[PDB]
């Protein structure tokens, strides 16, 4: 979870100031890295195999239970949401992922300069699009680069807090209510966990103990056959 | 509690210098993050489920007691107030959350420049609003940017200390008085806590001990059936 | 105690250069933060409840003693004075809390420039008041900003050391004399402390031991009722 | 795995701005260091010898099993892919390895300057090739150096995330499915590991114990033969 | 002792360049902080009360001895001198505490400029006094500010080493000679220390052991009276 | 091994820009430091003496074995190659050791300026030789100093990776194949190691135990002969 | 010993450029701090009292021995020389303590400028004396300030190494020869040390054990006399 | 050994640019510090006394042996060479100790400027000598200061590596050959070491045990004679 925030510093955002690629490159940085951390939430878990080994059979003779599986699945999905939830928020509290996503859509005749200063309806996208990357901006007449960053960098943080609110309100709601939390079905899941754990621990003990009783018959053939006597003796 | 103060440095405040959005964006940074830490105070607690499982039934056959619940609820709410209390204070001891909230309301004909220098009653909001963000300020004639920050940044810290005073005086008052602190009802709550704890500890012992007595009948079927003899023996 | 000094660095002093608000904003930073740490000295203590539970009854049937309470009260007040004592001193060894408190009162015709250079008796407050905040000072003729800071920043440190002297001389005096230090009454207080401590420790032992004898009758109802047999057995 | 990322900082990339060598020097930094970490993944493993000692005999009398080997091989290859997978991604999230690979191929008459400004079809490679190394660039007329880095540095990160997605989706797929994961064959592999380990541990015990029973007959010949008496005695 | 040196860095010396206040503000920083650390040396000690409780009675029936007290007193005073001794030296090895103490007294017609350049006998104090604070110095003609700091900053360090010499020579003298060091009286003091220590340790044992035998009769009244039965039993 | 890389930072490379000394000073920094670490690999080992003590006799009556020695020798040589292998690579990934080795050999009429601009065939070495040390370069006309460093600094890193590839491919090959790895001869070597170790440990025990039985007869002659009585007794 | 070197950084050398005071202030920094560390070497030792208590009596009835004292004295003096030896060397390896000691004595007509350029035989001291403190130097004609520092700063380090040589040669000589190192007298000194140590350890045991047998009769008078009963019992 | 390298940073080299003193001051920094560390290698050893006590007698009745001494001596000398060996090398890998040693000897008519530009055969030493200390160099015509440092700073490092090679080749040679390494004589030396060690350990035990049996008769005379009764009893 903590690695989700620090890796954002390693990434070096930069938006290609082009008309139709901004909307692609912006959202992609917003949604795809979440999707990675979602799937990555499963492979790090250990019970993922049991579901596939169990859910693979479309015959109904499944071993564990019809209801315990639904619980264990719905539980594992919850502990996965934490990683992508952190990413989508902390990236929304910066604006850079959003400042160049919709930069080619804001209104200029409302908060910026006048409605028109002598440019067609096509170059406006050609000119507004370069709002980020404050080193090549040919639209200082149409709107100030310093202001148009404030208007958008602000709107981002609104979605930032309004997102974190709707997220925590959801955790507070499922953490204290019905969604497959029943007392009976809970004991089954917690019990089958210990069965899986002491199995692996108890198996390793018997195997190693079986070898030690068997390897000794081999190590008495390398010995007593080299020379049966050391020549280096004085 | 300590994470409430350090996260303020991670956030990068910046106020959109517009007439009617300041008052929105200012207060929102003041109140919403508190509301997050309030709800977050519950989900981190563990007894939250017991209340919902208990308070859900609107029938009166509740198990624990009619009075113990009211205590445990009123206790949990107290340990939640600490987080949002720290946020609302330390953010009030900076002014940035408040300097742009009411910047479009102070009087200019009292501490600033003269009463009027040739501007209508509409642009004053248009001009005063940009007092923060000291890079685009077209009102150096109407009031100095250096002074108008002092007048407001000062008034903030007054509410800062005056808030922390009324807060600590409240803690000192409830920490040594009546609010459901009775000796009898207290023992019930402290007793039902240990019942919940040694339950989980004592349950895990019996389950694991039950598996170990049962798994051994399975591990004697993988063994003694592979070959009953190692071929690698010399 | 140590947090009293370090928090001073977190606070960012700045004095609103106005005529009648300096005297308010100055002293407030001097006295109010002390008052916070005073009350905060009680809520962190644990015996505060016993006094309120005991001193509440205005009937005279108080349990502990008529004299032991007076000792325990007068003792707790002493260990509270340490925090505000550190604050009022270390803030007096800087002048910033005092340089703008009385900056509108010093004499100019004594150490500064000439007695009068052509200004009325009203603007002198209007002009002298801005002595701190060395970026907008319209009184370079009436007195040098570099000198008038020395005269006041010096007078502060006089009260600084003269305060710490009168403080330590008071600690040295009460630490080795009469103020309710009698041998008899002392043993009562030290004895009732251990009674309060081993009570809480001894109570938790019996309660937890009572549950463990009782929870076992419940955990034999979830078991032996699931199936009495594992289906996953080979 | 972690050393794969940090060593990238030690390496100091720099692309020789020549026409036909870019495409060589670029890909080489992309593919060769992966190939090193692949082979290096084997030599650090310990079971590599057993395969060669076993797979060397092309006669079919192999000792372990016909199926266990295929598992152990296919398992070892998996834990090797992690190192080169990290390299090829983190180097694709920078562009420098890719910005000079294809810099001599992008279109100029699409996103850059005009289609032609008076240069033949040969020097374009001669001029475009020096796009990186922003100190000797004789093509400021044909396309801006600041823009042409954005267009390519962006396209890299697309392959960056699109690579990491297809990678993690592959791990999630093989981590929960068929590829030689059968229960029977698994026990063989895990069992032959312990045999190899307790062998080395049990052999060292017997050898050292055999010497200690034998060395003592030698150390009684250096002693009792020096003088049988110390001369330094008083 | 070590805190005496480091606190000097926290203090921010600055000398008010006035005629008759230098001599006051200079010595005060030299002597007063010593006097604080002297008295502070007592309150941190623990035997201070015994002297006051003993020396208070002006009747001669004192308990301990007529001679042991004189030893214990003369011993405690010695371990106090270490703190102020460090302060007065390390502050003398800087000159700032002394450079502005006597700056208005040095001779100008000896090492500085000529004897007289056209100023009365009053302004010389008015002009020489501002020698420190090298930002407002109207006496560059009468003596160079760079030289007059060397002459005084040097004389300080002479008293610095000459002080530390006379100090260590005093410690070496009393550390190996007569001043109430007799063998007989020494054993009394060292013996009465252990009596005071094992007293407090042995008292706490009996009191706590007495409560535990008594509290149990109270904790059997909260129990067995709540309900004698848990309702939450299944 | 790790000290091989860090010591490179301590060394301060600098190439004497002369015609025929570059080729000497360059290669010397490349090959000689390797040769040091090779020989240093032996003296740090401990079995080096046994070979010399054994291989010295050119008579054939050698004690250990005719075959075990060849193994132990060929093993020790392998663990020595690691140090010089790291040096020759990491120094090839910088170019400075190679940029001035062959700087007087590259072609100028291929990638640099024109074929000839008015200089004989002798001064070209006189002029090209100073390509490194970019402070005295009299050949800005014949070829740019910025480009000619790229051409050579690049060619180095080609040999860098191409070297590390051929190295790791060699380790992977000998780590899993024939070169005196036979099972029989291996047990001899591993067995004679323990003999050497427990010998030194077992010898030190007997010697120290022999002295302690003998020193006691000496320490009863200094005692009981001083005076047989202390005079300081009271 | 190590504190002798680090304290040199704390001291801030600066030489008063005057004719006859240099020679004083220079040597004083060289010799006096040594003399401090010499005497300080004794007071930190513990056997210093025994000598004074023993050597005080000029009667010849001394207790320990006529010869053992001479050894213990000559031993303690040796372990004191280490501190001042380090100071006098490391301060000689800088020149600042010596560059201004003899700066008014070097020859100018030998390594500096010409023999005479128009100044009397008195001002030469007046002018040469200010050679250090390279901010006010009125002798740039008579000799360069940059050179005359080299000539003297060099001569210092000659005495630096030549001192450390004669010092270590002395330690090597006394560390392996006659100066009261005899075997007989050595055992006396080493024996009387243990007598002094186990005395203090054995005395503290008996005294504390004597109090504990005695304090108990006092603690049974504060108890059983308060009330013999707690009133707080329920 | 490691302190030999770090102390080089503490020393601040600087060469007095004079004709005949360079050759002195240069070599002195090269050879003398080695000679210090050589002698210092002995005094830190402990067996140095035994040799002097033994080798002092020129009579032939020496106690240990005629051959063991020669071994122990030749062994101790070896472990001393390590310190000065490190110094002479790491100082040769910088040139500063050598750049000003022979700076007044290199040829100018070979690698520098022309053979003669109008100066006699005497001033050449007068002018070449100041080659280091690149702030006063009056020979920019005769040879460039930047080049003449390269020519000499290079030649140093040749002797640097060529020295370390001949050194390590010597260690590798004596570490595996004849120089008094015989098996018989080795056991004597290793045996007499343990005799010396357990002697000191066993002596301290008997002496301390003898005092404890004797001090008790003294501590029963200070006790039972003070008063035989405490007066402070209640
Ligand atoms: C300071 C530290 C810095 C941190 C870094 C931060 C940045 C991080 C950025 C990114 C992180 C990305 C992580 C990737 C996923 C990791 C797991 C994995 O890969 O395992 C899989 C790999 O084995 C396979 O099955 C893949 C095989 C596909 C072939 C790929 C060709 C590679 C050669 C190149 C030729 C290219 C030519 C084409 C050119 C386009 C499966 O093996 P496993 O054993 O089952 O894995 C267990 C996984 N577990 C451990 C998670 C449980
Ligand atoms: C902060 C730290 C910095 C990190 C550094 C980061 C940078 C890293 C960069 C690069 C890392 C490169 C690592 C190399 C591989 C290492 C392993 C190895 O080499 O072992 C082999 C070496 O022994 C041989 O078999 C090779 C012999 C070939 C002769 C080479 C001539 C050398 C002389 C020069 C003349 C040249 C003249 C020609 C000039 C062109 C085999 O021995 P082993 O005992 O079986 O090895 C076990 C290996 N194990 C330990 C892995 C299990
Ligand atoms: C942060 C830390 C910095 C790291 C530093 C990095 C830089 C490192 C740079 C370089 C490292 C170089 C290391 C050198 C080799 C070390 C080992 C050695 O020397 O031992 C030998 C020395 O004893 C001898 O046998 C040599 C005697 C030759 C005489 C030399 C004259 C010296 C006086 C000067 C007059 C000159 C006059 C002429 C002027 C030209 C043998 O003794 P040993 O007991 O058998 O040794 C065991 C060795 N072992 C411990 C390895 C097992």
């Amino acid at each position: 979870a903590l690695a989700s925030a620090q890796l954002y510093s390693a990434f070096d955002f930069n938006c290609p100031c082009l008309p139709r690629y901004n909307l692609a490159y912006g959202l992609g940085v917003l949604l795809v890295p979440p999707l990675i951390l979602f799937l990555l939430g499963f492979v790090l878990n250990n019970n993922v195999s049991m579901l596939a080994e169990e859910w693979r059979r479309p015959q109904g003779q499944r071993q564990k239970d019809a209801a315990v599986l639904r619980y264990m699945f719905c539980s594992m999905v919850q502990r996965a949401m934490i990683a992508p939830a952190v990413w989508v928020s902390v990236t929304l509290l910066d604006g850079k992922c959003i400042t160049c996503a919709f930069c080619t859509s804001l209104p200029v005749e409302a908060l910026g300069n006048a409605s028109h200063h002598g440019l067609p309806q096509g170059e406006v996208k050609r000119v507004l699009a370069r709002i980020p990357c404050k080193e090549i901006y040919d639209g200082q007449e149409l709107i100030a680069n310093e202001v148009a960053v404030r208007y958008l960098r602000c709107i981002s943080q609104a979605l930032g807090w309004c997102f974190v609110l709707l997220m925590t309100t959801l955790a507070f709601l499922v953490r204290s209510l019905r969604p497959c939390f029943t007392q009976a079905v809970f004991l089954k899941s917690r019990y089958w966990s210990h069965y899986i754990d002491i199995e692996r621990k108890l198996f390793d003990e018997t195997c190693a103990e079986h070898a030690k009783s068997f390897a000794k018959v081999c190590i008495q053939q390398f010995f007593q056959g080299m020379s049966k006597d050391l020549t280096a003796t004085h």
